[PDB]
């Protein structure tokens, strides 16, 4: 419509225990992705892309993106600065942003050798987007995992529609 | 009915002193509200909303409101354009809304820091809707001032089951 599904209450969304800085870090696959600003477009199917989690100095991160947007590849690179608790991020620098008001990460869970789960909210301009990410280490795709995935963004209100799987692609993300 | 309350005279609407501008801006929260075409509905009582007064450059007001209707957050955007008095504001662009004849906004009282009482009316098709909107910059509401509101709009010929006051809720609005 015009209108966006609210972002669930933050009891909502779990924290993973020990979240371990170092194990956690590298490359991860988007083999699922979800959120109220996600829809699925059949003219164009969402494409699956990488997200490196570098390990800084100051246990920041940063984090490189490469996509597959429109015959070219794209890079986002930003970092994550630590929140109140191991596996919590803030956006650094956010003044570089002047519409943000505010960007968490919470890491929901995470095996670090196979898959992961985190969750983005980001109000901008007044708006309160939010999204969950299905990380893989690899692009294989399970289909309990894609379940318990389907399962998890339900229970934080995301309808089906707003329910994608990146088509695996194989360039500009290897 | 079929009917509708008439509006009140201009004359019994109070105008705040020395409105300012800059002051009056920023998140208001809605924990009052009245009008002629509002009605208590105990199967869906009325949720808590915010309305955002953005100061612009050539002193109009662009006016932000962020609901919580059906499952998802809305959003109302629309100018305030200063009218022939401090405090005083008509609906920009008019001529957007074709079955509009009419809009005005009346700042009745404020403190800026605490609360405010906000007059609306606006003729449609030939009806003649009114409603008074008490804001609060937090969404606590004071015996004292949800009495001195109820006053105001019986004042203005507003029935009990006229006068409703917004459900906290804390989401799509925060
Ligand atoms: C965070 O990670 C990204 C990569 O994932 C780092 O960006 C990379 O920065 C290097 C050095 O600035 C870039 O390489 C250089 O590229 C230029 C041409 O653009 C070339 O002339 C140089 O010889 C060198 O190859 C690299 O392209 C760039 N990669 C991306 C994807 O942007 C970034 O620096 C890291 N941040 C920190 C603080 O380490
Ligand atoms: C009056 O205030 C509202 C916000 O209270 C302003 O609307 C906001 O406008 C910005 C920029 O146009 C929107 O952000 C953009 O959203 C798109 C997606 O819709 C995104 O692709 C862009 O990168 C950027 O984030 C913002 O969503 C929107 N907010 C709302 C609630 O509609 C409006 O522009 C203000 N009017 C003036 C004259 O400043
Ligand atoms: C303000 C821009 C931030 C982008 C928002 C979310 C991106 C999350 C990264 C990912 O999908 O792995
Ligand atoms: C023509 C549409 C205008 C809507 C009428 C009144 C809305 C007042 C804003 C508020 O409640 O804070």
């Amino acid at each position: 419509t015009s209108d966006l599904i609210p972002a669930p209450p933050l009891s909502k969304v779990p924290l993973q225990q020990n979240f371990q800085d170092n194990q956690f870090q590298g490359k991860w696959y988007v083999v699922g992705l979800a959120g109220n600003a996600i829809l699925r477009e059949d003219k164009d199917p969402q494409k699956m892309y990488a997200t490196i989690y570098e390990e800084k100095e100051d246990a920041s991160y940063n984090v490189t993106s490469v996509l597959f947007r429109k015959k070219k590849c794209d890079y986002a690179i930003r970092t994550f600065v630590p929140g109140c608790q191991p596996g919590e991020f803030t956006l650094g620098n956010i003044k570089s942003y002047p519409g943000l008001t505010s960007y968490l990460v919470r890491v929901v869970s995470t095996n670090y050798n196979q898959h992961a789960m985190v969750f983005f909210k980001k109000v901008s301009q007044n708006r309160e987007y939010f999204k969950i990410t299905l990380y893989g280490r690899t692009k294989e795709l399970t289909s309990e995992l894609k379940n318990n995935f389907i399962r998890f963004s339900k229970s934080l209100g995301l309808p089906e529609n707003h329910i994608v799987f990146p088509v695996p692609i194989d360039q500009c993300i290897d």
